[PDB]
């Protein structure tokens, strides 16, 4: 099972806009099955990709079709690992 060890930006931080998403897992996970949710001020933000860019697959990347507005960001996550098995989770940050 896949947890979420870490992400950029954290859980509770208020950053600066980045450029995208990167969550970091306890075991790789499959782009292909793994889908990802973000939304703004409880309104839909458009995600263009998902992608585990790294040999070992434990940080997908979330890169949103444009560049992320100010406001309360809540990110919800279904996982599927290397391992096969099912996982999800979310969490929330803000872009200042
Ligand atoms: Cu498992
Ligand atoms: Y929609």
């Amino acid at each position: 099972h896949a947890h979420l060890k870490s992400a950029t930006p954290a859980a509770d931080s208020t950053v600066a806009a980045p450029a995208d998403l990167r969550l970091t897992f306890s075991e790789g996970v499959e782009a292909t099955f793994t889908k990802v949710s973000l939304s703004k001020d409880g309104t839909e933000v458009a995600i263009k990709g998902l992608e585990t860019p790294d040999a070992d697959k434990k940080t997908l990347v979330v890169t949103p079709a444009a560049p992320l507005a100010a406001g309360n960001y809540k990110v919800v996550w279904n996982a599927v690992s290397v391992d096969t098995h099912k996982s999800n989770g979310e969490y929330s940050f803000k872009v200042k």
